[PDB]
């Protein structure tokens, strides 16, 4: 399938404690897949002083379209020192490992993948 449904885990930014997925944009793109894949992805909502507390490089997932059985249509753009690599909508947050973090919401995507 081009599309997967997934319900993400919204993490506080204070209790990730894995803040990133890796040192290169390709590396960052690939892991953050793997664990969608996987089940261990969460998501941080980005606000104020959110982003510089995680690792670069950064990965996003942003709106792809205007929401399939409450699924908004999602995909992956990394960023490092200001370039992003991957072109898209309005973000819903940034990726991060999953490694047992309690969640505060649940945010239901159709990743393309």
């Amino acid at each position: 399938k081009t599309h997967v449904q997934l319900s993400l885990p919204v993490l506080q930014v204070r209790d990730v404690l894995v803040r990133g997925f890796g040192d290169s944009v390709e590396e960052v793109l690939s892991e953050a897949r793997q664990h969608l894949k996987d089940g261990t992805c969460g998501l941080v909502e980005v606000e104020k002083g959110v982003l510089p507390q995680l690792e670069q490089p950064y990965v996003f997932i942003k709106r792809s379209d205007a929401a399939p059985h409450g699924h908004v249509m999602v995909e992956l753009v990394a960023e490092l020192e200001g370039i992003q690599y991957g072109r898209s909508g309005e973000t819903l947050g940034v990726l991060v490992p999953h490694v047992g973090e309690i969640p505060v919401a649940y945010r239901k995507v159709l990743l393309r993948k």
